[PDB]
C-alpha cells in the first residue's frame, strides 16, 4: 500500500531545525550538506514529539532522519535507555547503531544493538554495566530483554520502528505488540517502511494518535 501525506513543510538546511550545535556537528562530519527530502520533511515533526508514519524508499537518509530525531531529543546526563529502535535484521540492526554513534560523536551519546547470536554475553554484560541512551535491536532479542529485567522501559520515552513491512513479514508482530504494551503508553511512536499494507497500517491505528504521515514518492 501507499500512504496519502498529510504534512509537506519543507526546511531545507540543517541550520534552520534548531538543532543542539554538537549534532549539527556530527550531521555535516557524517558527510551530508542538503538534507535529502525525508529529512526536510520528516526531522522537525519528530523532534516536536509527534508520531509519524513515514514512508520512504532505501537510499533516501532515512536512517539519519530518525537517528537526528532521537539524538536531538536525549537527555545526555540522564544514564538511562530513552529511545527504543526495532529493525528486521541484525544487519539493519548494526547499521543503525553505527549512523547514530557517527551522528553523536560529538555528544557523547550511547547507542547498543541487541542482535543476540555470536557475542550475546558481551552484549548483556554490557547492560547490567551502564544503560545506554539508545538501544536498537530484533524485536525477539528485545523483547526478551525487556522480559528478563535487563532493559528498563522506566525512561524510554521514543520508539522507532524501522522497515514495518519487512518486521511483520518475518513474523515479528506479536513481540512487537508486547514490547508496546512495556513501554509507557506516552512514548511517541515512529515508523518507517517502504510499503504500507493493512498489517503495518494497523500498527499505526493501535500504537498512534492521529499521526503525520509523510509520503516521499519513488
Ligand atoms: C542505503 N544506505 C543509504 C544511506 C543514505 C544516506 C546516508 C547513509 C546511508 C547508509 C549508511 C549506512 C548503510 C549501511 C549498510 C547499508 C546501507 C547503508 C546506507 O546496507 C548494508 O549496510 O543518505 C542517502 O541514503
Amino acid at each position: 500500500g501507499v500512504i496519502e501525506s498529510n504534512w509537506n513543510e519543507i526546511v531545507d538546511s540543517f541550520d534552520d531545525m534548531n538543532l543542539s550545535e554538537s549534532l549539527l556537528r556530527g550531521i555535516y562530519a557524517y558527510g551530508f550538506e542538503k538534507p535529502s527530502a525525508i529529512q526536510q520533511r520528516a526531522i522537525l515533526p519528530c523532534i516536536k514529539g509527534y508520531d509519524v508514519i513515514a514512508q520512504a524508499q532505501s537510499g533516501t537518509g532515512k536512517t539519519a532522519t530518525f537517528a537526528i530525531s532521537i539524538l536531538q531529543q536525549i537527555e545526555l546526563d540522564l544514564k538511562a535507555t530513552q529511545a527504543l529502535v526495532l529493525a528486521p535484521t541484525r544487519e539493519l540492526a548494526q547499521q543503525i547503531q553505527k549512523v547514530v554513534m557517527a551522528l553523536g560523536d560529538y555528544m557523547g551519546a550511547s547507542c547498543h544493538a541487541c542482535i543476540g547470536g555470536t557475542n550475546v554475553r558481551a552484549e548483556v554484560q554490557k547492560l547490567q554495566m551502564e544503560a545506554p541512551h539508545i538501544i536498537v535491536g530484533t524485536p525477539g532479542r528485545v523483547f526478551d530483554m525487556l522480559n528478563r529485567r535487563y532493559l528498563s522501559p522506566k525512561y524510554i520515552k521514543m520508539f522507532v520502528l524501522d522497515e514495518a513491512d519487512e518486521m511483520l513479514s518475518r513474523g515479528f508482530k506479536d513481540q512487537i505488540y508486547d514490547i508496546f504494551q512495556k513501554l509507557n503508553s506516552n512514548t511517541q511512536v515512529v515508523l518507517l517502511s517502504a510499503t504500507m499494507p493493512s498489517d503495518v497500517l494497523e500498527v499505526t491505528k493501535k500504537f498512534m494518535r492521529d499521526p503525520i504521515r509523510i509520503l516521499v514518492k519513488k
